[PDB]
């Protein structure tokens, strides 16, 4: 039988796992969103067309590097590739654009162009003298945190390049003499972490302000805000986006100890969360990252807010055409944890197999979605959760289970009722029909929402509803979600475009 | 405190649910469990039957183990005179069903039980006579005595013929073979009576509660009506109050999941028929508020088969929504009753207002817990959408007049085989 | 299969009931204690021998009626009957003696000996003039509550004879003029209830003091204290029993609204609870009694303290040789609720079939014990519940399930470790071996404890333990609990007679 | 805060359990999951093997897909030299097991996978040679490559003979047929390796986690050891820290229920063998504290078959008691290991100190999660009761010296096939 349906009927979680079947094929519809960092390997229009075909739902632009002119061209190519499919509204896939801020990063300078291997036990002077900012080598290392001497002490550890090189402070005015603990090849402009230090860089720098206002002008759908430590950090990003930017979603990136400790107030202020595991796993012990990941996904699921699992998910795929077994496991387990979206960074921005990495997240996510123990998840989501709109949504999810429906079709202007359905994690895909292009793009933050953009003019109320529902039916049939004779759940508002989404039909597919 | 045992309803375990049951938490919801009253010399007058209806009678049982066709036809006539005396206000009118209880294979001198493989026929030549008479008297339902096997049911069914094809067949289980072959009997029947009088002589009396709970559970799982019957308030044949065991029996039958509870000698020949009806009404209402819906609905939901029926999925979705928003009712437009039946098997706390123009559907709906049938007599409007909303406003008026809900409260409305549309709406 | 074992394995309570099987026979051991009120129908030595044979575990003496001389003779006969079996310690069944107080009862006087039918709508004067205390009839009714006029008002209802006759106060100094609501035949010395009135009789009257001190002198095992309203009532009974009576168990009878409202403080002060449904169902609406019963049994189960379901359980059996179907249901449901004991009053004290009533409670209780959904009960008792002694007990209950043991054998001086095991409601009987005769009698308050009194002298520690365990083995084999080749759980203290009951063996039966 | 994730352990649902996981709740209990390290050029020296043991190595895997019998015998010799360098303090001595991993039916040029019904034999003539050599080298366990069917296991078993009858046979599942026939393979085997390298080439890589979780679950339910293997920390072959996916994989294998986790190239040939061992140790300890025992033990308890084995009932009773009193250890005297194995399958939080005089039992106990084997070398005392308590005091000394518990703490002691006696005692 398909869909891991045999495992779905188990009465304990242990027997659920015992019943998982590699010969039970999944449905077609892949529910977990796939966010791809764009860069030199993926930014041509022709490659972006294949990215979209392969599964990309959100294009991430990392403003830690690059110029506004460069990112504007990348965004233009994303939209050219996306709109090349706009001819057929039945098959068109909305693609969202995300701006990922630099935030309070610390980076080294450029290595002398005349790369450097740091030898364990060797000495290294860190300098703040900008005279060396492009002459870094094995003896003098410039970095850009001007206040570093005030927050580090003798004994402190300084981590460089994804925490792979470690230094220990031995002498501390405008310099630090360090000893090399774990060495390696030092490159240019590498990230620096000071775990346990009270780094006093601003949450929103002058550059961040410029990048955020640029994002408003470029009509980005969401911001991934780096190094959020507290609710007031989020409010500062909110203020910069301002009223013109009021509909841009703010995803707070949790990647240091304070952001974990203050997670609840951050989540309350944010539209969603990134588990930003790269920095997180340097700021806190690497063996604790999985606790923070499962905490955050759980609390986001409890709150009904989007959560993204990010970073090194398919890392080896930067150089290889197939992932390691731990990478296959990591993607599957993030989906089983409850992540709304999964992300690729260097695998799509700069590696040799960007399309293969997207395709692999698609395949793994689909298999893992079938393996979800919906009986326990749905029961716990219901018990831990009312107004009429919530009741209609949970009623639609139960009806979809009762008839193993091919889809839950939701007519929505802002996405809210589609979000409410997604919160209970139905097995069936949620086809969200909207006339709002921004709603269609932003919907990808939510597990299981397949947004479709209706271009037809407003009809004649009852005919206009029937138009959009029949649109969703054509979408579902064309994409292989269901066929004539299947059953679908349809959700609508009381009238017009009401937020009082209170109407459910159970409809055979003609 | 909180009314309706909602403190206990929110408990996370069944044990904590019990510990929170509160004698000072008043019931609020209307009474859901049907009350079947055997009519006899003590209750067959028109004036008494009016008070029986006012006190809570939903079904009149006529026991064809005694009496004459003419005596029972006069009783039926008086039942319908009393019932129709309220027909002038359709908002308040309560349909009342008529049940024919067969004689079946009795051994009499007077009754003799051989607890033995008795080969008397389930359906005698007399039995077919009374069954054909019930068809002529337009009864809503047959309680068939001493059913032993599915072919016994099929006989009663085929005997009732084409003209009685809509009459509900309730098999009475009251011997050991009926218990052994219960599954095939249930599949063949429209419902079951746990006929505890004979059952407790045919099998050891200490085993009756096992058979009762087994049968109620299996009927609940199948979504078919089950009646708990016999000696539930026996001491009230002579006394104006029941014993503590009798109060407990009625409450536990409701907690078990019985769709209906029944009175026999207590109403047919006893000295306090009206008090017996009123006591079953009071206990049922208290016990219904005590039901641990959090577990019951989840188990019924879990064990529901996956199907493609849109009405079935709508029903379970509607009951789910009714718990999450504490709706004042589930309003269901239904011709045959089937879609309201599908809602009732998932056991909502909220009352099910079933709007029908079919009088037999309205009477037969009393077999199902929580269904409050209302008989719409307005002509069928020309535009369907207008005829739909006429019937919905009727239900809205019924619920406000009977105190089920008030203007502004949230209710759930099910319309169209297909009953496939749910709207969660404030009461206008 | 036996023991409702098929129903035991169900994964939902609904399927558990669906699987209950009238052709699945129970084990032999009946766990629920059976308390029998002794009176003219059951007080001869020869009848008491048959009471014990039929299942009686506790003899209840109701001090609402009778003289000390009369009750002393009854207690003597109980002990003669009980000790007639002392010849064989393997088969001897300890029998407890309970004293049930009169408490703050209100009763009418004696009807004229020259019984009275009260006519609905007829007038009735209640008098306090003792001149009429033995001349009651259809016009003048004496009763013994001297302060009644101060606590009842015009409109009040007065209930007589098990609440079956009701009167309404129409005129109120030392008299009350009433109207007959529900009439009936009025007899002598009938109980009177004033629901909603603030009856101001003492919790412990001068007569109660005399009866309680008499109970100490007669070495009764427990007191059933009538009309307990609050913890301080219980303390007053405690004070009267005093230090000589300190080991007598106080069972508070809950039978009015205040006792229900103040149940937690009463339970904390008491050794156990009676659900005294006769008065309770007159003091509060009869349709609410089942709520109070299930509340109290649940909270006693949660607390691990004995709870008794009492009154009218087999009422028709006073005159008939078989019970009604509602009576069969009531006994079964009290066991399924969790009652440690069930009780008979008029059925054994004065009816025509005392032995048949005992035998029927035995048969029903055994069937209902097999029908318990142990999977849910055990899980809820564990989750809602540690020191070493508790851990060893819950460990012994789980081991008994794992091997479907024939018994849990517990060596105990005061009963405590046997009580702790009983709290988790094992299926297997608990054979409690004691050398303390009072412990052996009092153990019957606890579901599933089969007390056996060891008469052998102390041995030589390890040999003395082995002696008492082999005693329990002989008991179990002789009574049909288990056979050679079965498995039993054995519980002992660390040494000697330690309360630190911390040792468990799993033992095949030789 | 509270240590050991006890805040999350007390959650009433799995979702709330996850939401309470706390990076600031330090682990306290010793590390339960066994760590299997493939030995090769990077780790085969005596000095390196000493550090591998200190860092957490419990099992040395020798891969007979490469190398010579003489090269592997020298590695074994160095393993035993490093292990026995700690033998002077039996209180602290850690037994270290030796595993032989067969070549099996490989296609090489270098490996070739035909994802095809390949008819190469599971046990070649070479394979029987290496297996007989393992018997001569006194290995504790065999990891048999490319097991396809139960008769493959039976061959390895029968080949090992009478003299190798005590060697544990771990079937490696790494092709589609082994997954299809898993049930018969498990029944025939002493345990399972989830051999993900080949498995993820033989079946689609996106399906490996299904097979992994299926196999771990079924092994847990059977109480037989299961190993998660291959590429768990692959990037540490060249780097001193793992990737975030690698940290997650190790944690999730432990949360899944794996008895052991394993390192291959990371320790056999990589640049950071010791760091890889230390990282598996750190992650396993953190993940073990995160296990939701409230659900896991109840499900294992529920699915345990009813049997008459006194040791089985004692084991489940002991684990139950260990949760209820938060014991510092479960101390088990065992000759064969079987009674400690029976305790470990119910997954106590508390460590299992298994006291044995049998050296092979002590080494083989590392296949089972939570078993801390301690090798008693005192002579067998004359009075049994004295010899018992000698071994119990040994375990008491071990636990105090290793920081498992301290004087006054409560522990659970299991003695005697029968291990049928439980005592819940304070540590002396
Ligand atoms: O910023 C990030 O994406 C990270 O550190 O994982
Ligand atoms: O026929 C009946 O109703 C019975 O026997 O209970
Ligand atoms: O006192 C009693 O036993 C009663 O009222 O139930
Ligand atoms: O043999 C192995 O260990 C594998 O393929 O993973
Ligand atoms: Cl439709
Ligand atoms: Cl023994
Ligand atoms: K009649
Ligand atoms: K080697
Ligand atoms: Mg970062
Ligand atoms: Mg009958
Ligand atoms: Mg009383
Ligand atoms: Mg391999």
């Amino acid at each position: 039988q398909t869909q891991q349906l045999h495992a779905a009927m188990a009465d304990t979680f242990l027997e659920h796992m015992c019943r998982l079947d590699i010969d039970s094929p999944p449905i077609t519809a892949r529910n977990t969103g796939i966010i791809c960092t764009i860069g030199p390997a993926s930014r041509s229009v022709e490659t972006l067309k294949e990215m979209i075909k392969s599964g990309m739902n959100v294009a991430r632009l990392n403003f830690s590097h690059g110029t506004h002119e460069y990112h504007a061209e990348t965004i233009k190519n994303v939209r050219t590739a996306t709109e090349s499919f706009a001819s057929d509204p039945i098959l068109y896939r909305p693609v969202a654009v995300a701006l990922d801020t630099k935030g309070p990063e610390i980076r080294t300078g450029l290595i002398k162009g005349s790369e450097v291997e740091l030898k364990k036990g060797a000495t290294l002077k860190i300098t703040l003298d900008n005279a060396y900012m492009e002459k870094c080598d094995e003896n003098i290392l410039w970095l850009d945190y001007k206040n570093i001497c005030k927050v580090v002490e003798v004994g402190s550890k300084i981590y460089v390049d994804d925490g792979l090189i470690s230094l220990q402070v031995k002498q501390k005015a405008d310099f630090l003499v360090t000893e090399v603990e774990n060495g390696g090849s030092l490159g240019s402009k590498k990230g620096v972490n000071l775990p346990g230090a009270a780094v006093d860089l601003p949450a929103v720098s002058e550059k961040d302000i410029q990048d955020l206002k640029f994002g408003v002008e470029q009509d980005v759908d969401m911001v991934f805000a780096s190094f959020i430590r507290k609710a007031s950090d989020v409010h500062e990003v909110r203020k910069v986006l301002g009223e013109k930017g009021k509909n841009i979603k703010i995803i707070s990136k949790i990647e240091n100890h304070e952001g974990v400790r203050r997670f609840d107030e951050i989540l309350e202020a944010s539209d969603g969360i990134m588990v930003a595991r790269g920095d997180l796993g340097i700021e806190i012990p690497a063996e604790k990252v999985f606790l923070a990941q499962k905490m955050m996904i759980g609390r986001c699921n409890r709150a009904g807010k989007p959560v993204i699992c990010a970073t090194q998910m398919l890392e080896s795929m930067i150089k290889k055409p197939r992932p390691t077994r731990a990478e296959g496991s990591d993607v599957a387990n993030a989906v089983l944890d409850g992540a709304d979206c999964i992300m690729l960074s260097g695998e799509t921005a700069k590696g040799d197999y960007p399309l293969e990495a997207v395709r692999m997240q698609h395949l793994i996510a689909r298999e893992a979605e079938a393996a979800i123990y919906h009986l326990q998840l749905f029961e716990e989501l219901r018990r831990l959760a009312s107004d009429p709109t919530e009741a209609t949504a949970v009623g639609a999810v139960e009806a979809s289970f009762k008839c193993c429906s091919g889809a839950i079709i939701v007519l929505t202007q802002s996405g809210r009722s589609a979000h409410q359905v997604a919160r209970y994690r139905p097995r069936a895909p949620i086809i969200a029909v909207t006339r709002n292009p921004q709603t269609a793009r932003q919907a990808h933050l939510y597990r299981g929402i397949f947004p479709v953009l209706c271009k037809d003019p407003v009809q004649a109320w009852a005919e206009d509803v029937d138009l959009r529902v029949n649109f969703a039916m054509n979408v579902g049939k064309a994409r292989g979600f269901f066929k004539k004779g299947d059953v679908v759940i349809v959700l609508t508002g009381w009238r017009p475009g009401s937020g009082f989404t209170n109407t459910m039909r159970v409809v055979p597919v003609p």
